[PDB]
């Protein structure tokens, strides 16, 4: 009806853990523990002879700005906003907001809209390999879109699955089966 | 445990309509229709020989800033943030976020925490006259706190009830009974 970004909203309790886990493992491994920004993650990423140091909270803050500028000043504003958001709402709520607003390509905002556009299903009906595919998109939706870059999409999906394996969110068995899907 | 502002969070479906209606009638009558800012409300308030022109969305944006400055520049940033928020999440979601973060005095953030501190009950167990009391607080929690300014508190509570009556959220009968509570 109105608001493409407001198409479908789904509560966190109806979002599969594989989905939540895929995004966390891929975009912000220490999400459940940091306070809006991850100093250690910024250092881990720094000392790399590719890695992003921003958190899920920071990605959310980034989209709360009407304009799109990547000036260092904007980066600071986004971080301060993330910090305040973290003091106001708990992790599950922040995760909920993030998952429902994230642009996942093909005009789909939020995991529910993405599930429909890419798999013709509801997010709660997604399999592990399908969840991993959605988590691969935030990096660059157009570059990894499965509709016209299925090669890169598949490659990044399996990378997400590997991240999930390393974080302990899925077992070796689940991993072997999913990367072959 | 941690985060005074994150004590209790309650979903919009568990918040009584009298509560939602009381806040809307008192703080932002056209909430369900504007786009983050209310031009007409700003004019209605302007032409007054007392009235606030900000929306619920703007009050939410105001609290997403780590610092507290009332410069015209901040006012603009808050409005732009409200506008983007409105394009990202629907009204019920914005209302939900607002109602859970609003400082209502006595260290209570959000209507649930307020219900407990002021009435020793859950927000969903509140009566009309109790809901109106919470909606009276945002204007200035310390000045209208029922614990030490019960006179002003009661006076503003009945004003909220009158606003609800005018907006058609409650009947004359309900009004007569509530103002006498
Ligand atoms: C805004 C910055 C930090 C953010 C930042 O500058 N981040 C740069 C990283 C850039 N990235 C690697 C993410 C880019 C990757 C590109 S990507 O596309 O992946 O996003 C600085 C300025 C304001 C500082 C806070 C205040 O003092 C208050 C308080 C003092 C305490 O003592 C420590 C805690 C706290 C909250 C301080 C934290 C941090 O000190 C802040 C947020
Ligand atoms: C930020 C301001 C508006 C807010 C403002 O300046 N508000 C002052 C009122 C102060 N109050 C009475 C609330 C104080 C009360 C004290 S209280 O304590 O009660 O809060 C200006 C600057 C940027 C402008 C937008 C952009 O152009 C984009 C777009 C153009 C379209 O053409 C019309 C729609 C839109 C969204 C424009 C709307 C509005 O034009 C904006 C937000």
């Amino acid at each position: 009806t109105i608001g493409i970004q407001k198409r479908f909203y789904v509560s966190i309790d109806k979002i599969p853990e594989h989905v939540i886990n895929a995004f966390v493992a891929t975009e912000d491994r220490n999400f459940w523990h940091h306070f809006g920004i991850d100093p250690v993650a910024i250092v881990r990423a720094a000392i790399v002879n590719v890695q992003g140091g921003s958190t899920i909270t920071q990605q959310l803050a980034k989209n709360l700005f009407l304009t799109r500028e990547r000036t260092l000043e904007r980066k600071i504003k986004e971080a301060l906003l993330a910090i305040k958001i973290e003091r106001t709402f708990d992790k599950k709520k922040i995760m909920e907001l993030y998952l429902n607003q994230i642009y996942l390509g093909s005009g789909a905002y939020g995991v529910e809209a993405a599930a429909q556009v890419y798999f013709g299903k509801h997010v709660w009906e997604l399999s592990l390999d399908e969840a991993a595919l959605l988590a691969a998109l935030p990096k660059a939706p157009a570059k990894y879109n499965p509709f016209y870059h299925p090669e890169r999409a598949l490659q990044r999906r399996n990378l997400v699955l590997k991240r999930m394996l390393e974080e302990g969110y899925i077992t070796p068995e689940q991993y072997e089966e999913a990367v072959n899907k």
